């Protein structure tokens, strides 16, 4: 399996929110055998317009650990190596909305994720815009459902971003995944993904960035 | 400063809850310059009676990153290397209570934490006892207050443990810290600690354990 060893991963995300241009290149490693991911992200254009944590779900579920018995419901890796397209509608509570389409497929030996993030409605008084979210993250449950007609998968899970004043900024997700090829895929039984993410820094990096440690496991069935 | 480089850390915790004996030895590294800690914990007696995550706050705030301006309010490192005693009363919602006294001081070059955990009231139908908490963690705010008469510090913060059915198991903390010596200490201005913790596993370990990555930062003043 492509994921028996450790896999290199690169991330190209191009964003635009309320007209502000920005680009983030990510790179790292991910061991699927343990639902553990590792990545460094540079705001390649300069100064990230929107907070780093608010972009975490956009910056590869094909790296989660799917126990041996659930191995038949791992659609993400079913998709491989032709990849899968992931589209998302994110709703941050009482502020705007992110819209993202991504292409994550094998580009050689290095798993490549390519995103285009669009965003609108962001208030110049809101937590998102006025950088009020704390640099950290919590844990969540990402629920998946086999969209049978579309041969892909469906996801809807919610994220809570903490604001400097404890306040819990809510991020509703509307996630759709569809294979990129015709190599028959794996519709799965309803199950969820328990993620753990820790955003952090780098003493060495003088460039605007984010450092993220992810530990994900398929649990459910 | 003892914490300019990376510091070795060992942890001896001896527990007893509802009469069940158990022991966990922890060992790892911690870079204070970045509020980053790293530790591996073995249930040395065999099978951890109570869930691993429910013991995370018991298993070294002296490793958090205190920005340069807040450097005068770092009591934990003020305590060094004579250490500090930490006592805790933990209340897990609609179940029992953990009581812990610890000794964390420099034992050579390796920072040593020594805990004795006592617990009672744990229901044989409760989330704690019947292992219903998910293996992960969220992020929190640990609030500190200079107890002036006691020359120590005071803390009260709350933890939310997720249960397999999403349910949020609540853990009230009553934290008291007091210097172990007479080397004048640092009473601090009210401030908080933003922690990020990720529990994980080890393919290699056949012994009952927990793996934890912590990223902590003093923010507040």
């Amino acid at each position: 399996e492509l994921f028996t060893g450790v896999v290199p991963i690169l991330v190209e995300l191009d964003g635009d929110v309320n007209g502000h241009k920005f680009s983030v290149s990510g790179e790292g490693e991910g061991d699927a055998t343990y639902g553990k991911l590792t990545l460094k992200f540079i705001c390649t254009t300069g100064k990230l317009p929107v907070p780093w944590p608010t972009l975490v779900t956009t910056l590869v579920q094909c790296f989660s650990r799917y126990p041996d018995h659930m191995k038949r419901h791992d659609f993400f890796k079913s998709a491989m190596p032709e990849g899968y397209v992931q589209e998302r509608t994110i709703f941050f509570k009482d502020d705007g909305n992110y819209k993202t389409r991504a292409e994550v497929k094998f580009e050689g030996d290095t798993l490549v994720n390519r995103i285009e993030l669009k965003g609108i409605d962001f208030k110049e008084d809101g937590n998102i815009l006025g950088h009020k979210l704390e640099y950290n993250y919590n844990s969540h449950n990402v629920y998946i459902m086999a969209d049978k007609q579309k041969n892909g998968i469906k996801a809807n899970f919610k994220i809570r971003h903490n604001i400097e004043d404890g306040s819990v900024q809510l991020a509703d997700h509307y996630q759709q995944n569809t294979p990129i090829g015709d190599g028959p895929v794996l519709l799965p039984d309803n199950h969820y993904l328990s993620t753990q993410s820790a955003l952090s820094k780098d003493p060495n990096e003088k460039r605007d960035h984010m450092v993220l440690l992810e530990f994900v496991t398929a649990a459910g069935i």
